[PDB]
């Protein structure tokens, strides 16, 4: 299991030994001790975040209790995977080595194997039915940040839609074309027309019946996330729909992410994919719902522990 693997990492790197010897710590004190005692170079946001995720996971797994903002180590009384490869590298990354993977040509096979997994296929299929079930055929849909094209493939498997495909790099386009059911029917937009998150989408206002946005939310920088979703709102027709597949950072309130296995799994996913170039991490679900509402979306559906979102433009 992935959680057991990350716990084994925590123990083998001496993180658990350090924290139990400290006995009590705030997140700030723990991060200072990771720097001073383990020698981690927490020199950027993504590495500082990984260290925070480790503490959050130890708390979720009941190694720690919390009073106010202070954690306490709980003393016990007497008597092959993409994720595996990420965790195998995490010690090197935390010591300041470059990201393990990126969205460049050399890494395309890695992403193809990872994003083809059954859990992603399930989440995409649910969202596709949420967006298109019961609709008139041949909706105009933007497949945004489509990568290897599993999203386009599943959309064409399930429904007759007119896909416009856009990514911020063109490194996957040939692989996606050789995967989907109807490559001639797709409007492939050249990646030179869109620098990516933070730049306006190269489409006019109110053009699309739907925007499909799967597994790309955690690559949006915090500084740009409001704009990215406002700009998507701009290109949707009134009555159009934005579908998101992501994960939600486990919420203390347990309002959105309830399944204990999923709460642990999301933390381990976030820690692991932090070794990939550009990872920003999963966002808090209450803040996401608040953001979508202020932009002007109606929150039609939140499902799968707040991993699948249907957002309608009124
Ligand atoms: N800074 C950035 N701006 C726009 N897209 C970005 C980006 N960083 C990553 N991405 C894109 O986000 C995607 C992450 S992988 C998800 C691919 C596909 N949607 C699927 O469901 O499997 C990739 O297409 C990647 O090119």
């Amino acid at each position: 299991f992935l959680t057991d693997r990350l716990i084994r990492f925590v123990e083998e790197e001496g993180i658990s030994e350090l924290l139990q010897s400290m006995r009590r710590f705030t997140i700030e004190e723990a991060l200072e001790a990771f720097r001073e005692k383990l020698g981690y170079k927490l020199q950027d946001r993504v590495r500082l975040r990984m260290a925070k995720v480790i503490v959050d996971l130890l708390y979720e797994c009941e190694y720690l209790e919390k009073k106010g903002e202070r954690y306490f180590w709980i003393e016990g009384k007497g008597f092959v995977d993409f994720f595996e490869r990420c965790i195998m590298y995490a010690d090197k990354f935390l010591n300041g080595n470059p990201p393990l993977y990126s969205f460049d040509s050399a890494s395309t096979g890695i992403w193809e194997e990872f994003l083809g997994n059954t859990e992603f296929r399930f989440a995409r299929s649910v969202l596709i039915n949420l967006l298109f079930s019961g609709r008139n055929d041949n909706a105009t849909v933007l497949a945004l940040c489509y990568g290897p094209g599993f999203d386009i493939l599943q959309m064409q498997e399930q429904y007759n839609i007119r896909v416009t495909a856009l990514d911020f790099k063109d490194v996957f386009q040939s692989q996606a074309s050789r995967r989907i059911l109807n490559p001639n029917s797709v409007k492939w937009v050249q990646s030179a027309l869109w620098k990516g998150f933070g730049t306006p989408l190269p489409f006019h206002d109110t053009m699309f019946d739907a925007v499909f946005f799967a597994c790309a939310d955690p690559y949006i920088p915090e500084e740009s996330r409001e704009f990215v979703y406002k700009d998507i709102f701009r290109v949707l027709k009134h009555g159009g729909i934005l579908g998101i597949v992501t994960r939600s950072y486990p919420d203390t309130e347990r309002k959105y992410v309830k399944d204990p296995f999923v709460r642990k799994g999301t933390l381990c996913h976030d820690f692991s994919e932090s070794v990939c170039e550009g990872w920003c991490g999963f966002y808090h679900p209450q803040e996401s719902e608040n953001l979508f509402k202020t932009i002007g979306y109606h929150v039609n559906t939140i499902m799968l522990n707040a991993s699948v979102w249907r957002l309608d433009k009124p």
